[PDB]
């Protein structure tokens, strides 16, 4: 009924694949040892992941630092393409599926134009970086972002600005926040890209729109070719509204297992990781 995974980096291992550095700094020796560092973490946890019924992991958007930055020193595609291609004939083999979550900063929704070539350089690296790995299940995760004035303008924005990017909507998916976009937002604009729709049950039931749980998930599960993917969070009880909880807890699990209308992909997104559970 349902596959696990968690992402960016590994507890038990001290593995991840999310080391970066700082810009001032970007020079092609220290981004070098920084991915290499990176891309060995990535097989460790693949590794890991077969040996520990894991089927998928969320590689971080640091793998290669600042790969789409406009300054960045080498042709990173041509430098790791060998490696990465190796690193995801291994995910295959492994049943292992990939995929990205690009960061706050990233919003092809916004009135700058310098904000969206940036976001969607960013986006184009993350959906290379997948067809770099021959991961053809890849999903590419997104926020809707912020409503900078008001929404429905920058809905508009969002979606002109993304249905030209052929290789990002490959893999793009959508996925509700606790703040400005609830699933029935979401399943809207996602319609209108004619990707699919990444229920988050956390920023849910931070905003739930007038949909319940069972609901939002029978909606957007449809919206997948092959097998839906959905992320499982909880409040930490001690932090802010959407702070993710270091475990998530037992009702959380029975709360999302009780509104499956069919088998999903479950990305746990705890701070324990792996030890998440
Ligand atoms: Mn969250």
């Amino acid at each position: 009924m349902i596959r696990l995974g968690y992402p960016c980096e590994n507890l038990t291992l001290g593995a991840t694949t999310n080391r970066t550095l700082r810009l001032a700094h970007l020079t092609e020796e220290r981004v070098r040892e920084k991915a290499a560092e990176n891309l060995r973490d990535l097989e460790r946890i693949l590794r890991f992941n077969a040996d520990h019924g894991f089927a998928l992991f969320r590689i971080g958007q640091h793998l290669i630092p600042f790969a789409s930055h406009p300054l960045f020193p080498y042709d990173w595609e041509g430098a790791y393409e060998e490696e990465l291609a190796r690193l995801g004939a291994l995910a295959r083999a492994f049943g292992q599926r990939l995929s990205m979550h690009p960061g706050q900063y990233v919003n092809p929704g916004s009135p700058d134009p310098e904000v969206v070539e940036r976001s969607l350089a960013e986006l184009r690296y993350s959906a290379r970086l997948l067809s770099l790995l021959g991961a053809e299940d890849g999903v590419l995760v997104l926020h809707l972002g912020g409503a900078y004035g008001e929404k429905g303008k920058a809905l508009r924005r969002f979606v002109e600005n993304l249905r030209g990017e052929e290789e990002v909507l490959r893999y793009l998916a959508l996925a509700n926040d606790e703040r400005l976009w609830n699933v029935e937002e979401v399943l809207k604009a996602a319609e209108a890209l004619g990707v699919p729709v990444v229920v988050d049950t956390l920023h849910h039931a931070l905003n739930p729109g007038r949909l319940p749980l069972e609901e939002a998930l029978r909606l957007a599960f449809p919206t997948w070719r092959g097998r839906p993917k959905v992320h499982l969070a909880s409040q930490d009880p001690k932090k802010r509204p959407g702070a993710h909880a270091f475990r998530v807890t037992r009702e959380d699990w029975e709360r999302l297992l009780s509104a499956l209308p069919g088998p999903a992909d479950v990305m746990v997104e705890a701070k324990g990781k792996e030890q998440g559970l």
